[PDB]
């Protein structure tokens, strides 16, 4: 009675992968942290069980990927290329469900502009969503959009 979606969250250290996952799950912002999580949620009339790995037999079996950088961490943005190449390598495909997420939108120290990010996402043929795990802006959007990209890609 529920559709399972296996989602994987990837990106450089400190970008807020856990904090995003934890917002989605417990609607709380964790300043201080350090596996798999489940969330049941209705998306467009379908009861979904999200199976989320916050980072292989999850890399190879993942159905969709959130590729996260922080908008105040130019390196993390530059690293996205590597993570996308990694995902492509495991799946012999240039069409893997994926969303580029620019996190920490609440912070003032912004070194990656919305147009760099938009340009990168356009080149890959994927959505870009800006988030803050702190304020919760964009978080549901990012996960719901990923679910929708998986459905666009294959029957579920
Ligand atoms: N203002 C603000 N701060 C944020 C936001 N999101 C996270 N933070 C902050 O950075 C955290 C570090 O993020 P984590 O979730 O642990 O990062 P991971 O990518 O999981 N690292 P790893 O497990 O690969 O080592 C933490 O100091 C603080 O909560 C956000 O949106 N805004
Ligand atoms: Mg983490």
């Amino acid at each position: 009675h529920m559709t399972e979606y296996k989602l994987v969250v990837v990106g450089a250290a400190g970008v807020g992968k856990s904090a995003l996952t934890i917002q989605l799950i417990q609607n709380h912002f964790v300043d201080e942290y350090d596996d798999s999580y489940r969330k049941q949620v209705v998306i467009d009339g379908e009861t979904c069980l999200l199976d989320i790995l916050d980072t292989d037999q999850y890399m190879r079996t993942g159905e969709g990927f959130l590729c996260v950088f922080a908008i105040n961490n130019t390196k993390s943005f530059e690293d996205i290329h590597h993570y996308r190449e990694q995902i492509k390598r495991v799946k012999d495909s240039e069409d893997v469900p994926m969303v580029l997420v620019g996190n920490k939108s609440d912070l003032p120290s912004r070194t990656v502009d919305t147009k760099q990010a938009q340009d990168l996402a356009r080149s890959y043929g994927i959505p870009f969503i800006e988030t803050s795990a702190k304020t919760r802006q964009g978080v549901d959007d990012a996960f719901y959009t990923l679910v929708r990209e998986i459905r666009k890609h294959k029957e579920k």
